[PDB]
Parts: C-alpha cells; structure tokens; sequence
C-alpha cells in the first residue's frame, strides 16, 4: 500500500506493523507522551502492536517519559491525518480521525512540520524505535 | 471510492475529471509552472483533460504564466503522493508516483504544505480553476 515518507532519524531498531495489521482495523490509539511522543503502540482488532519506544526504564537519563494516553476508536473510525513535528526524532503527534481531532501527544512542537493527509484512513505504522521514536512512516489501505 | 479533502480556495470554476477518466490510467501529468502551478491537465489513456487554469493569456496582468512541463509515466506506474502547498489557490504540486518522486510544479513553497497519499494511486482530479488553480481534489483507486 501507499505510504509515506520516512519522517525522523536513523537511530532505534525498524519496526513494521504490515503483519500485525491482518488482525483488523486500527481500533486504539496508545501513546506515551511528555514535552515529547515516547512511545507509539496501535491496535490492530484486538491485537496490540509491541510497544514502540520507551525501550527501558533507564532511558528517563535521556527524555522524561510521560503519560500514558489511550485513544479507542469506534467501528468506522479511522485516522485521517497526522502532523509530526520531527528531527533526528519523532517530537510530536497529533491525530485526526474521520470522527475525532485527537489532543497532541507531546507538548513541544518547535521541530519541523510535516501534515500527512490519509484518505480512507491509515492502515498501520511502520518507524524506528528505542528509548524514543526515532521516526514514523504512515501506511494507507491500498 | 476515496478522494483527498479540498485543497485551496473558494474561486474559479469547478471541474470533475471523472467522466473523462473513463479513458485509462492516468499516463501523463502537464502542467505549467512558475513560482507557482498556473494549470494542470492529465491524460486519461489516451484522452487529455481540458486545461484547468491559466484560462486567458490577459491572466498575465495578475499573475506570472510560466512553461509548460510533461511528466509520461511508464505502463503501471500510478501517482501515489502530492505535495500541496495552498491557500487562496494552489501554489506548488509536488507529485510522486510508485517509482519515483518527480520535480514540484512552483518554485515556491511557502503556503501551508500538506502531503496526501493517495491510496492504490490517483484515478483523476477534480477541483476549481480560473486564471490558476482555484484547488484541487485527488480521487483514489481505493
Ligand atoms: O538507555 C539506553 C540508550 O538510550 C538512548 O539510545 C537509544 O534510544 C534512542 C532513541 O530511541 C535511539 O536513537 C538509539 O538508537 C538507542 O540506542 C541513549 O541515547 C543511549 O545513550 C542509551 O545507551
């Protein structure tokens, strides 16, 4: 399917939800944010991804950590749109779905802005992760 | 069928290019550009659009004309991304295909910028135009 550009940096390990998305729909939304987006993990049906950052708890020596945010979506929901704020990181997310504006995850949004529109909804996430998201890329349905 | 929000502006006149692509795949991407995209016109096929924008050459006393610019695709290669800046009109088009990521259409770049996937790749466009690119509407195969 279509996706997007790489939007971050080259450090973390790749990640790829391609397969997890087989088990369905994104259905949730799970973010860890503080002045920065931590960690990303999408629901796929009922089916979590891994979590997708905050490698260890050690890496508040790097970052704070933040939050827990949870985002469920309805049946028919699906995401629209996202503006990353991003360097050598992912900085900041914010969500839109066809139903919903959802809150930014990450307070900070001075890096660099990329809107990334998504008609008929993303399909799944692929990026870099460790201690942080190191970087993002959006996966449309076809 | 999916097709991206409304880019751009309130002016000109509508066009739909949907009975026209009954023709094909989009094979061809024409347009005329200066600091800014002043037309657009696609190849359905075998069979063009009309042209969408620099409807008059009088439209000089408002805004700069610019050259023409053809991009063939090859046989499957489809437009799976746009790089839109707007406001008021369309400024600059980025497009990119499957294959490769091809030259902006307008110089500058500096309205707001949205990237929109284009889900199984562009079908047509639809929009608004007049002496320029009034907006633009990307219909999806998906
Ligand atoms: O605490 C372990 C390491 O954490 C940081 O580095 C990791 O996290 C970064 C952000 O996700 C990645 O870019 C990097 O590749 C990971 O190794 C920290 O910078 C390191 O000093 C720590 O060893």
């Amino acid at each position: 399917q279509v996706a997007s550009e790489y939007l971050g940096g080259p450090g973390g390990d790749a990640f790829d939800d391609k397969a997890l998305a087989q088990n369905g729909d994104i259905t949730r939304i799970e973010m860890q944010c503080t002045d920065v987006a931590t960690y990303i993990k999408l629901r796929y049906g009922k089916v979590d991804s891994r979590q997708w950052g905050w490698a260890n708890e050690n890496c508040i020596q790097w970052s704070k950590k933040g939050v827990k945010v949870v985002h469920e979506l309805s049946s028919g929901e699906y995401i629209t749109s996202a503006i990353v704020t991003y360097g050598k990181y992912v900085q900041s997310i914010t969500f839109k779905t066809n139903k919903r504006t959802l809150p930014r995850c990450g307070t900070s949004a001075t890096e660099k802005s990329v809107t990334v529109l998504i008609p008929g909804g993303l399909k799944y996430i692929s990026g870099r992760w460790g201690c942080r998201i190191d970087g993002l890329r959006f996966h449309a349905k076809c």
